[PDB]
């Protein structure tokens, strides 16, 4: 169980979701065609986190508001191609919504999925639904559903996972490039990866490297 999430907690879910984006990072390169088919979104996510993971370890704190400042600016210093982006995006209104915690409880950390969702969506001029952003949006629904009647943060980011999972697997039936071809969105591919990491931390673990 997990009842409140700190900030060295968080800087573990941040360090394992990057690692386990970065060891997926090819496997995202190979799933992308959308805008164009340039095979890089695993490529740039990857350097994206791994700015704000390296700001992170270097700047260690117990309090999440405070890492969560450290690591929304290493993201944005740090965004390559559109899904970097918007991953730094998402990330900077999840951050913002806690900056002044010390700790988060489940209904926070889905709060702040939220308002992730509603910064990366407000920062993109012409949203299109079938991507990243389509993912992170029902992620976070499912968040703020399972969060009201979920204490431990543990059996909350799973449920996250399987409907983020869900989400993904349905990105063809929204953009028809990614029907056509036969695959799923490489920008929400990439985020589920980050989301993975983040329940390898809630459970104390560490992704191989
Ligand atoms: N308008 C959009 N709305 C939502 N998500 C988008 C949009 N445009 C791109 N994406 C996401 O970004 C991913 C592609 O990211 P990426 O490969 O990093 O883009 P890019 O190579 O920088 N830009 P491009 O060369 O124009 O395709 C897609 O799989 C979607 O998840
Ligand atoms: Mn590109
Ligand atoms: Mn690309």
């Amino acid at each position: 169980m997990i009842s409140k999430i700190n900030g060295k907690l968080f800087a573990d879910m941040i360090i394992q979701g990057a690692q386990n984006l970065s060891n997926n990072a090819d496997l995202v390169d190979s799933l992308n065609v959308y805008p164009v088919p340039d095979g890089d979104t695993g490529t740039n996510m990857n350097l994206t986190m791994t700015s704000g993971r390296e700001e992170v370890e270097n700047n260690l704190s117990k309090n999440i508001g405070e890492l969560g400042k450290t690591f929304s600016k290493g993201l944005l210093m740090g965004a390559r191609g559109n899904s970097g982006v918007i991953l730094s995006q998402l990330f900077r209104g999840f951050c913002k919504n806690i900056e002044s915690e010390s700790e988060i409880n489940s209904k926070l950390l889905a709060e702040s999925f939220q308002a992730g969702v509603e910064t990366a969506y407000k920062a993109v001029m012409k949203p299109v639904e079938g991507t990243i952003l389509t993912v992170a949006k029902d992620a976070a629904q499912a968040a703020i559903e399972k969060a009201n009647n979920t204490e431990d943060c543990i059996e909350l980011m799973e449920y996250i996972i399987v409907k983020a999972n869900e989400s993904l697997e349905n990105t063809p039936n929204l953009l028809a490039v990614l029907k056509e071809v036969g695959v799923v969105d490489s920008g929400g591919k990439g985020l589920l990866c980050v989301y993975e990491g983040f329940l390898k931390a809630l459970k104390g673990e560490k992704v191989e490297a």
